[PDB]
């Protein structure tokens, strides 16, 4: 709020509102690469163009309201980033399974998890100035809610790739070929 002048705008609304219209066009892009495995050079160029530029809006934010402005953390509330961000976690809870299949994609992989990690940065500093019954709460266990499944996907995800920091170096698989550099098989590997 501009106090003192006469027309001022909302550029934290402009900015969510930009934020959604990046989302929208991250969803579609990537839905269009949806059956067809292959990843093209210009399909990574072009992509991760809009990640870094998603990325940069989701700092932008955080850095609006990082500091406990109650004033940023009610516009954000009472405003559409809640379809921005469950459409990013339902177009994070596909993507990560569809590049984990294939190599050639690891940085974008990376680049996905670091515009997932500044989301959920994002996400958690909506939350900093919390409240027993809050109306971000509410909001926020609402859009959780409405996307259950993407969400539960992700967790199956996380929960799995840390079930396996102990599963291996912990009772047999450290000593199975206690050679020198990592040798598998890949059918001990099953097996254990």
């Amino acid at each position: 709020t501009q106090t003192g002048n006469n027309t001022t705008v909302n550029i934290i609304i402009s900015t969510v509102d930009y934020l959604l219209r990046v989302q929208e066009s991250i969803s579609d892009f990537y839905w269009y690469y949806s059956g067809k495995d292959i990843i093209d050079e210009q399909g990574q160029r072009n992509f991760s163009k809009a990640i870094q530029v998603a990325k940069q809006v989701f700092n932008t934010l955080t850095e609006y309201i990082q500091g406990p402005c109650t004033g940023n953390q009610q516009s954000l509330a009472h405003s559409r980033l809640w379809d921005a961000v469950v459409g990013f976690l339902h177009v994070f809870a596909h993507m990560q399974m569809k590049l984990s299949q294939d190599s050639s994609q690891i940085e974008l992989l990376k680049e996905l998890m670091d515009l997932q990690k500044d989301m959920v940065v994002m996400l958690l500093s909506m939350l900093e100035g919390n409240v027993v019954n809050g109306t971000i709460g509410k909001q926020m266990v609402d859009m959780l809610v409405e996307s259950s499944n993407n969400v539960e996907m992700i967790l199956k995800f996380f929960d799995m790739f840390l079930k396996l920091k102990d599963l291996t170096s912990s009772d047999t698989f450290k000593e199975y070929d206690p050679d020198g550099k990592g040798v598998i098989s890949k059918r001990d590997f099953h097996k254990a």
